[PDB]
């Protein structure tokens, strides 16, 4: 049995690239589960083969990486044409991840033929004509299928919780009791409305020590809806393999609500944070069922809320412990059911 994977729109080499990383990561814990697996990018490499160099005929699965699908400056874009073009000459149903609300599948000869460059590309030859099947992170089949719902190729549904293949990956581990040098921590990037409001009202003003890592700086919160005197401190990017290790500084991190997540996805940064030296505290609205963990004081709504929470875990290092262990056996009890996320994962491709 020969599978091949495939991402639809960013090239894939190595770790230059977080889509790349991702790809490649995908590739790792599919052939950690004794399937024979290859991946097909533009070029050759330590990690890939070449769409040129291959039959996509001779693969018994062709599974696909989301993504988005756009011509930057209007110029042509190989990535997403030539994974297309591949993905038109495979005979066999197609298997889409969709690990983002916001990158559902979507045909792009509809938006080439407008291009002035639309004489190198036929229909035949980029229309992707196979059914496709949508393996969803997010655990709400409705909306997965509500954001398919422009392509009638796409037939199949069903969910499969993705985000956990960093933590069954063979060379995972969990952190160690840290030392502290920080009350709360949060990691993510700006940008206006809803999400710009969550972020004052949990980080700004607290009195606490709190830190920012990410795309974000204290000028880009202007909105005077959302106003704000002191701001928390803002360090920028980290390294690709650091999120769990910087949340360990911390005695508590922070998940907040997302209309694109929330009670759907559960998030790649969830494991790494619950995986951390740092007790996690989640927004309520991120996730109102508790389906991450079933102890109401892991959850807070405002920023009071928060403050008291935090206050609580900096005067009792027995509390802090208990909740610790408490996350980390959710953890390793989620670890102990590898088998069954593989045979659920091998079921979900029709294996």
């Amino acid at each position: 049995m020969k599978i091949a994977i495939i991402n639809m729109g960013n090239n894939v080499i190595n770790f230059k690239t977080v889509p790349s990383s991702e790809t490649i990561y995908l590739f790792k814990v599919i052939s950690e589960m004794g399937l024979n697996v290859d991946i097909i990018s533009l070029k050759n490499g330590v990690y890939t083969k070449s769409f040129d160099e291959v039959d996509v005929n001779d693969y018994d699965r062709l599974i696909v990486v989301n993504s988005s699908i756009n011509f930057f400056g209007g110029k042509p874009n190989l990535a997403i044409l030539s994974a297309q073009k591949f993905m038109a000459k495979y005979k066999s149903k197609i298997y889409y991840l969709f690990t983002d609300i916001r990158l559902p599948f979507s045909q792009s000869w509809p938006n080439v033929k407008n291009r002035p460059w639309a004489y190198l590309y036929t229909e035949e030859e980029l229309l992707i004509k196979s059914p496709i099947k949508v393996i969803s992170q997010g655990i709400n089949l409705d909306i997965a299928k509500a954001a398919h719902k422009k392509v009638d190729n796409v037939i199949e549904f069903e969910y499969f919780p993705i985000e956990q293949y960093k933590i069954h990956m063979n060379d995972f581990q969990l952190s160690k009791p840290t030392k502290k040098t920080l009350d709360v921590i949060y990691g993510g990037s700006f940008r206006s409305g809803q999400r710009e409001s969550k972020m004052v009202e949990f980080l700004f003003d607290t009195g606490l020590n709190i830190e920012f890592f990410g795309n974000a700086r204290e000028k880009q919160f202007k909105n005077p809806k959302y106003p704000w005197t002191k701001a928390p401190v803002f360090t920028g990017k980290i390294p690709m393999n650091m999120v769990s290790e910087k949340n360990s500084q911390a005695i508590a991190a922070l998940i907040i609500g997302d209309k694109n997540y929330n009670d759907n996805f559960i998030t790649l940064r969830v494991w790494e944070t619950m995986a951390s030296d740092a007790v996690m505290l989640i927004d309520e609205e991120f996730d109102t069922k508790h389906r991450i963990i079933n102890d109401a004081r892991f959850y807070v709504n405002n920023r009071a809320e928060l403050i008291d929470r935090v206050n609580e875990l900096k005067h009792s290092d027995v509390l802090r412990k208990e909740m610790l262990s408490i996350q980390h056996d959710i953890l390793n009890k989620t670890r102990a059911k590898k088998a069954e996320w593989q045979d659920a994962f091998k079921k979900a491709i029709d294996l």
